[PDB]
């Protein structure tokens, strides 16, 4: 055996596994416990710390994946299998990785902590595309990612009650945080230079953990990819959050007639169903058609978020504190194929005006006929007001642009003008491997490939650019991480990249050509939802 | 070395296996090619016969599945598990199977052939519910069941074109009941003994062989379970059919942006997508929110059907036939789940009056509100209108009264009254070990487990007083196989089961008790559908 493959950490003893990359080994330790498995009457309770074990844990394989809803649409279709779980499913899944590189850190080292996205209703740290053997070889930093509860088993909530809080897969990310304070120092890193990153779901869950301050400490410097806490997906509230869980609870016959009826019932019932029973129902409770919008998410209930993620953002102060936020530059067209009348993955969704109009009701839900009225005022080409290509195109700017885009605007503008250190990237560059139709463009999270440096996997069919490409953003990522700023601490011949402010908003491209400096995040379209459309809807 | 287990058929010869049951062996033949692949040019083409080969074919498991729609409403639920595929899905999947006593038949034995159900989009002859070892061993009959193209593959029609012909999925079944003519005497089976029997779209399928003359002289008896050629979902017409077949191009792309689209160009543009391409955008094609309705199904051309159903059932001349049809207790109950509001397999599912209003439309797709009312009127309790426990049963009764029982009431009114000896029975013994829940009693397809003798599965749980029920019904199916008549010959001991006529509509329960003789296949809700409706529709 390897001495580097054998750890000791507070709970105990652990033998990890040696990874090749064509640059060199890493030493991984993959499925670590770091919490009691949340089972049985443990079920929406917050996590546990994983008590101490005896012998040597086996850290050479994956653990399993929370149990979540498994994307059916197109079966055998690599575009959506890659976000699959690829491990079996079970409420026994509080593990985290650790890769390190080989051999083993001498000094304390930057750490990268990743956080998956899926809507807050799926995902897993085991997915190909989070590999992080290539990240850890090419920039020899620590890089970590945890499992957390998603959907109802990490979200659903009965606000007040004792017995489903809410708001408990934050708080498996919180503990996988801890974690790191308390052991990353075992494996080589710096637990006083952590970097959390996380895409989509995961970045909003980057961004609740700067709102919260028992979080704030166990962390420095933040990624946000694609995500903001401030989106309209990524909170609802306690009204709602009840709302949701008692229909779920009567899809499943909790409680049974006629028994009632309270929280302690309701959850009582719940937690006797098997998992899969709860997964089956999980769509059927959201208030109407629509696409970007999921069940059980994090809720604004006081305890880990004080107050709404808006109210926090404005009235926050970021003094010392160094954030990368980003968008992939077609956030929205991934999202029309899901509900979007006239869109298919296998044409090329040239759809008429008339499916237009009704696709901005689903891709903006419960707004007034007044508001719909203005969001197509502002997206439709009067020149060309029914050319299918336009609207389709639209229609993906005005789900792009109402989720991710001017949510991630109003952060990273509120983020600097307030003390932060911000810097801004759109990613540009398609994959020449990417499985979606091409009218789809950047799809949102099809930039994760190249941050984890996939493109440099032999037994895939990058181009040569490609993997020059996903060095200098593994580069940038880890640049920031190191110091806080993604451009080289000494090269002047690289152009540089500018910090974003709430005056000049300078951003750069992120492709194969070297990066170019832009202004304004669609600084035109972000001022229609993030100022004048709430004031559209409080004089109804 | 066995030698029963050795065959030579018109084609080449084969290599079986035996298969044990509690009573001794059986001799299976599984996975025999009938037809050439249907792959590449030969998609959407009739069938054409199996070339010889040489050497032995392999005869000891299964063949692939005709690609189908995957059921994945309940991701590991028993109930909806066991009518998906259990091999491989493939367009190379034109394969029968017989079973055959051990030893051998030295004298000729009627043959018995098995055509899946599964709305004309799903379905294998493969799946564990349809093993026949347990019927050949105790009834030592010859069974054979075969595998027939499903969905559009089968069923996708440009009627009056020569690419796309339709009802090809119906001459797969012809070509394999012409086999059976050619080669079922080498396992010992009379070919002027074959009794066709099929369940819900196979009973529809065996009801069109009776109105199609080619396949008429193929065999000599029919038992129809749970379904008839003359249900409103079962047939489609020519206008209908090219509407669905040019949606689903569209949906995949064909033709290209500025090509013409006549139906060579069409056809020839979907015989270049993965088959996968095309099941995915099936359920896409139908005109609006239904249950019990299906994309791909037998087309009315002229052709395979020189006229409607309805019309051939009326001017047809059935002296010298036995029919054997019947239902089961509770047909509608099923399909609520997918898609009637307030409906749920894991609660009661007691509805509301609003729901059950609504349901009507979704149960009874495209007739006037006029018509709708009807259906009202006579479903309701007005003593108690607003009962949820009662509008759950009328929903149930509408859709199984509309689709299946009076569609078969129709039917078997009209052969016993035009020259056919029929037998009618309702089965009404809910099996111990059945998963769907208990409201929904005895659901659409769940005899077929008790005639096919499932209960004497070793590894199953059946109790003692099931498997003496399933050796009744084999004794059934295999004398009215044999003579034409259910009843034992040398036999008045037993209680009779007396012919279905016009006038007396005499038919038998079949469950744990003795038989019962019972008149009326639902006669007052089916006098609603088969006579007044067509009349309310007609003044519109
Ligand atoms: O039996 N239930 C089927 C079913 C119910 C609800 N959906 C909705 N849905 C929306 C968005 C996404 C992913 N968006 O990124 C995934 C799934 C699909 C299938
Ligand atoms: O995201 N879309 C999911 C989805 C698409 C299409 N269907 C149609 N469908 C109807 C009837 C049956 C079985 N009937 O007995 C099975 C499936 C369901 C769900």
């Amino acid at each position: 055996e390897d001495a580097e493959l054998l750890v000791t950490v507070r709970g105990g003893r652990l033998r990890g596994i040696r990874l090749k990359t064509p640059g060199g080994p890493v030493s991984a330790f993959l499925g670590i416990p770091f919490a009691e498995p949340p089972m049985g009457p443990r079920r929406f309770l917050p996590p546990e710390p994983k008590q101490p074990w005896s012998g040597v844990v086996d850290a050479t394989t994956f653990q399993s994946v929370c149990y979540q809803y498994v994307d059916t649409l197109y079966p055998g279709f690599e575009g959506t299998e890659m976000w699959n779980p690829n491990r079996e499913l079970s409420e026994d899944c509080l593990y985290l990785n650790v890769w390190t590189p080989y051999p083993r850190p001498t000094s304390p080292t930057p750490v990268l902590v990743w956080i998956y996205g899926g809507g807050f209703y799926s995902g897993a740290s085991s997915l190909d595309v989070y590999d992080g053997r290539f990240l850890v070889q090419a920039e020899r930093t620590v890089l970590v990612s945890m499992n957390y509860r998603v959907g109802a088993f990490g979200f659903l909530a009965l606000p007040g009650s004792r017995e489903a809080p809410g708001n408990v897969g934050l708080l498996d990310q919180r503990l996988a945080l801890q974690w790191v304070q308390e052991n990353v120092a075992a494996f080589g890193g710096d637990p006083t230079s952590v970097t959390l990153f996380g895409e989509s779901a995961g970045a909003a869950s980057v961004g609740m953990h700067l709102l919260s301050p028992p979080s704030r400490g166990l962390f420095h410097r933040a990624v946000l990819q694609s995500g903001a806490p401030n989106g309209p997906w990524a909170t609802v509230g306690m009204g709602e959050a009840r709302r949701r869980a008692t229909q779920l609870a009567h899809l499943v016959g909790c409680p049974p007639g006629g028994t009632g009826g309270n929280d302690t019932e309701l959850v009582a019932c719940l937690r006797t169903r098997p998992a899969q029973v709860l997964v089956n129902h999980e769509w059927h409770v959201l208030p109407q058609e629509s696409v970007f919008r999921f069940s059980f998410v994090p809720v604004v209930d006081g305890d880990f978020l004080s107050d709404t993620p808006e109210a926090l953002i404005n009235a926050g102060d970021f003094h010392g504190l160094q954030v990368l936020v980003g968008v992939v530059k077609d956030e929205g067209s991934y999202f029309l194929v899901y509900g979007a009348p006239g869109f298919s993955k296998d044409n090329e969704s040239l759809i008429s005006r008339a499916e237009f109009l009704a696709g901005v009701r689903v891709g903006v839900p419960q707004v007034s006929d007044l508001a719909a009225e203005a969001v197509v005022l502002h997206y439709t080409d009067w020149l060309h007001p029914e050319d299918p290509a336009r609207l389709r195109e639209a229609l993906s700017d005005v789900v792009g642009d109402h989720n991710v885009v001017c949510p991630v605007a109003q952060l990273a503008g509120r983020l600097a003008a307030q003390g932060a250190r911000v810097y801004a990237y759109v990613f540009e560059h398609r994959a020449s491997t990417l499985s979606w139709p091409l009218w789809m463009g950047v799809p949102h999270g099809y930039e994760i490939e190249f941050i984890f440096g996939i493109p440099l996997d032999p037994s895939r069919n990058y181009t040569a650019e490609e993997k020059i490409f996903a060095q200098r953003l593994m580069r940038y990522w880890a640049n920031f991480a190191r110091t806080g700023d993604p451009n080289e601490p000494r090269d002047p011949k690289a152009p540089q990249w500018p910090p974003y402010t709430a005056g000049a908003q300078q951003y750069v491209s992120l492709d194969l050509r070297p990066l170019e400096v832009r202004r304004g995040l669609r600084a035109q379209a972000c001022a229609f939802w993030n100022r004048f459309l709430p004031k559209l809807l409080s004089a109804t």
